[PDB]
């Protein structure tokens, strides 16, 4: 059996709530002992375990009150999660992939025991808001040894990830008018290697600040694949594979993916 199985077994109902199974509590990270990134929040369950992580990058002009509600609703569901302020926050793709490293190392060496003790350092995942979605791409490729990588609305003047090894779920919007899909989203879905476990979600009826808002999809989805990826939790599967309804009529605008995996 699956030693990182944690919680109750999945349904869709479950992953559409506004909080999961878990309490979470915060730990507060200040910007001058954040080495190299600027400073954020740790969520993290309450029920002591061992947990994969997730550093979680907001974009341009955004700070992590941006992204907020997504760090705690995954921390929910048996993740710690570092929502972090940048340097900047006209920081460029390129250099949030570095603080999100640098977020990384943080929460595994220079929290608090409380978050540390939580913390499965072998098991990390990196997310981010559009140039955030950039940096997780960016670090994704750089760091083969994530468990899971999730741009939401990326943006990124490079559009060849075919380096990336990650298992990694893109989430664009199709309203988007400042990281368009056909030029930032599909693209880069399009160049990730047609071997590793990777999937496209497109939101209808979304516009590019959709992760800024309480999102039933984004929080299922991105729940889901960290579930899958991180923790090699074959239980959730089965929201991925086939996937949301994207006919007419249906869930999501578009959803690909390379299942079974
Ligand atoms: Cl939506
Ligand atoms: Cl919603």
């Amino acid at each position: 059996a699956n030693p990182y199985e944690r919680g109750p077994n999945p349904t869709d109902a479950l992953l559409e709530a506004s909080s999961g199974p878990f309490s979470v509590s915060e730990e507060n990270v200040s910007r001058l002992s954040a080495s190299g990134f600027g400073g954020g929040t740790i969520y993290y369950p309450r029920e002591n375990n061992t947990y994969g992580a997730v550093a979680i990058s907001p974009g341009y002009t955004g700070t992590e009150a941006s992204i907020a509600w997504l760090g705690e609703r995954i921390a929910s569901h048996g993740f710690v999660v570092i929502t972090i302020d940048t340097i900047t926050t006209l920081d460029q793709p390129d250099s949030r992939a570095e603080q999100l490293n640098a977020a990384l190392n943080h929460m595994i060496n220079r929290a608090s025991s409380t978050v540390r003790s939580r913390i499965d350092s072998s098991r990390l995942a990196v997310m981010g808001h559009s140039m955030g979605g950039g940096g997780t791409l960016r670090l994704a490729s750089q760091r083969p040894d994530l468990k899971a990588a999730i741009p939401l609305t990326p943006w990124h003047l490079n559009k060849n990830w075919s380096s990336v090894t990650v298992p990694t779920l893109i989430i664009g919007a199709d309203l988007d008018t400042i990281a368009p899909v056909a030029t930032h989203a599909k693209p880069f879905y399009n160049s990730l290697p047609s071997s590793i476990s990777k999937a496209y979600l497109e939101l209808d009826g979304a516009t590019h600040f959709a992760p800024n808002i309480p999102n039933k999809i984004i929080g299922k989805y991105s729940v889901a694949w960290l579930k899958r990826f991180v923790d090699n939790d074959t239980r959730y599967t089965q929201f991925l594979c086939p996937g949301p309804r994207d006919g007419l009529f249906g869930e999501v605008e578009e959803y690909r993916s390379t299942c079974p995996f």
